[PDB]
């Protein structure tokens, strides 16, 4: 083992010349210097400053506009709820950990981090499972209406929920990771009380391959076989921008899993962790660039 | 309006064509067809098949070992009658009606299938307001005995009656919903000889959103500020979660009707929420068994 396992934490780095100190209890100043967990504290407030306005506005606008009821719209709605989750749940305690260098509020802390991204990130991948089927009913005709839509809405909820949860409550637990100033799931020690492993299969077979499956077998009979094409435009757009912001992560927990204790250092997950934390902003951004009828309700109400 | 209303009842089909018939009177399969009724049958046939024993079982064993005493088994205890009666009491008449697509036994099954799931889901939402008390002065210690559970336990009995006895008595009522094979609290009509206005912001306000302020102030407390008792305080967790789960999505769509009344719905739109909410009468024992382990081995004990 090339790292150092505590009661709650396992940090990346040595302890031979013993200066290591838990993430709960000092700033971890020893595995990189002080103006670097300021650059993870100076991007953190920026996603928290454009992340409420952006997700807020996207909440109002639909909310005032009756017209925005197709099921697009409804997903969208979600995922600017669920955003606003992520910025005041999660991050919030991002930047007061990045600013302090080490999880002042301690392991609530880290589990309020590492809950509200997982949900976050499980809600927009499950959201895009339902945009997948609708897309696939709509044109290949094999109607989705707003009672589906809102089914659809609930469904994200349960099956994310059903992934960041158990780790509060004792399958699997959330740990700090990288430079230890976010949190996820335990990928680094088998710990057994936690059962810690079968959760970690769980996670990439139930919540990450089997929505990619359905994903690309809606995708395979939309191509294999205005208004609409929009949509379907959209759509290809949110999944292609789903995989960049979340494969770099899945990959690295995926590597450390299957090498647990080998030569990593605190940067190896504090990137892809940090990176995929564009996952409040990004799909209402997406929304405006590519709706117009969003994008003039937006205009209409900002105006 | 948009559906049909009738002396008591309100369907969400227009009358335009003719063929609407009270839901009192005459098979509803002018808004389903024969096999959506049948897949409500079936659903209400497991939840009875599975709900009495597990909910039996789960009162056998906590009479059978004196060792199960705390607050969490006494509400588990409490929850598991109250289950029996949603069971027993309720579910029967919605299996009857929805196998023959109608309420059979007129407004007194529409009655009990609407008394008992109210009863049920508000004896558990109080049971929660009692737990997340019962762990705020525990964890935070601002002590909970066995006097203070069976205390707790009346309370959620009277709390609940109040919620839902007074439909049965002319303040608001009992309605059919959705495709007509359940029933729930008129957000349909304005119906001012029983005051159906008042009764819905009193059930809102008493019934739903305080409780949910208390529960949610004690954990709020709970964060910002004993292996035995992590086990418990992780299981009130997820019995808040699954809670809002299964209910959420029924208070929110009974809100939106209330406040757009007569709006283009159908039947669906109510039915799906309404039966979802029906699983209130068998998972809190399942959660039990997962999260408990000294009442799962005392369950073993006694399955063995
Ligand atoms: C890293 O190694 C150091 C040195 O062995 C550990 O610090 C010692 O911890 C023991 C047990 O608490 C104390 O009795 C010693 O006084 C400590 N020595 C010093 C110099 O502080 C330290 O705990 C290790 N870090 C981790 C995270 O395990
Ligand atoms: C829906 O409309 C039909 C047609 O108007 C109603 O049926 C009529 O009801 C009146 C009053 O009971 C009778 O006198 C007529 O003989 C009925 N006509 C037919 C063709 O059946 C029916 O009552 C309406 N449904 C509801 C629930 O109001
Ligand atoms: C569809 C568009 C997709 C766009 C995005 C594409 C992302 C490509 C990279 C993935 C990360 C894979 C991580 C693999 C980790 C292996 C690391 C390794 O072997 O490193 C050993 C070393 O010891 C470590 O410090
Ligand atoms: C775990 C619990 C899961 C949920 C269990 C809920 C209760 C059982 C549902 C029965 C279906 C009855 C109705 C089936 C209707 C199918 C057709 C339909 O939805 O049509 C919509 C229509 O096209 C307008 O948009
Ligand atoms: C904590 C975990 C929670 C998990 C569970 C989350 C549930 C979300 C669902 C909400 C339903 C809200 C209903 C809103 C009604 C909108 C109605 C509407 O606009 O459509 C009307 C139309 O007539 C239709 O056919
Ligand atoms: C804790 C759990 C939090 C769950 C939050 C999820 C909600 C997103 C979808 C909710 C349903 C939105 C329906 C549309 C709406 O809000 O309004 C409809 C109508 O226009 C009104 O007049
Ligand atoms: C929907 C939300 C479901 C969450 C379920 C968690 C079960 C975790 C059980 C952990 C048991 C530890 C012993
Ligand atoms: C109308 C009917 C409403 C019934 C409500 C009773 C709940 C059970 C509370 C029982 C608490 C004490 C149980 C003691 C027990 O079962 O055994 C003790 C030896
Ligand atoms: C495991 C299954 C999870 C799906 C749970 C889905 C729960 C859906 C509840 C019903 C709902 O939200 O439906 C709203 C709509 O207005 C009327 O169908
Ligand atoms: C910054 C904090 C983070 C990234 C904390 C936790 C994130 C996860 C446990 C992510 C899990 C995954 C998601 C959301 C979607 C793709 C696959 C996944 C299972 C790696
Ligand atoms: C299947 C039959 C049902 C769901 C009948 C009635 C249910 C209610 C009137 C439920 C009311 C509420 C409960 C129990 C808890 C959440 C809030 C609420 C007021 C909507
Ligand atoms: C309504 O009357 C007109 C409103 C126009 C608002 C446009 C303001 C855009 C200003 C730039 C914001 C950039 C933020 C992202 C930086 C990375
Ligand atoms: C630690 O790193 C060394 C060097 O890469 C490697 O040989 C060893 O296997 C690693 N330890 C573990 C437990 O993987
Ligand atoms: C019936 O539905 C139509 C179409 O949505 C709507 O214009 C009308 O206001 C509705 N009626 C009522 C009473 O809401
Ligand atoms: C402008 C786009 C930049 C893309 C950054 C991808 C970040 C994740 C890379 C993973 C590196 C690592 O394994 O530490």
């Amino acid at each position: 083992m090339n790292g150092t396992e505590g009661p709650n934490f396992y940090v990346p780095f040595s302890n031979k010349t013993g200066v290591v100190r838990s993430p709960f209890e000092a700033p971890q100043y020893y595995l990189a210097e002080p103006w670097q967990f300021s650059m993870l504290a100076a991007y953190m407030f920026l996603l928290i400053m454009l992340g409420f306005p952006i997700n807020f506005l996207t909440l109002y606008v639909t909310v005032q506009h009756k017209k925005l009821r197709t099921p697009l719209n409804y997903i969208l709605l979600n995922l600017a709820v669920a955003d606003l989750f992520m910025v005041f749940g999660g991050f919030t305690t991002t930047l007061y950990t990045s600013l302090h260098g080490y999880f002042v509020f301690g392991p609530t802390g880290c589990n309020l981090e590492g809950f509200f991204a997982t949900l976050g990130g499980e809600i927009a991948l499950w959201s895009l499972v339902v945009l997948a089927i609708e897309r696939y009913v709509v044109v290949c005709k094999p109607r989705f209406g707003e009672n589906h839509a809102i089914m659809g809405v609930a469904f994200t909820w349960v099956m994310a929920l059903a992934c960041a949860a158990p780790p509060l409550v004792g399958w699997s637990r959330y740990i700090p990771e990288g430079m230890q100033c976010s949190c996820g799931i335990d990928y680094y020690t088998p710990h057994e009380e936690t059962n810690n492993e079968s959760f970690v299969i769980y996670m990439f077979v139930v919540h990450f391959i089997i929505p990619l499956i359905v994903i690309f077998f809606c995708y395979g009979q939309l191509v294999f076989t205005k208004a609409e094409k929009e949509v379907t435009r959209m759509v290809i757009i949110m999944v292609i921008a789903f995989l960049i912001c979340w494969l770099p992560y899945a990959g690295v927990a995926f590597y450390i899993f299957t090498h647990q204790g080998s030569d990593f250092g605190p940067i190896f997950m504090t990137i892809p962790a940090f990176f995929a934390k564009t996952s409040a902003v990004y799909n209402p951004v997406i929304y405006i660039m590519m709706n117009k009828q969003f994008r003039n309700c937006m205009v209409t109400t900002l105006c």
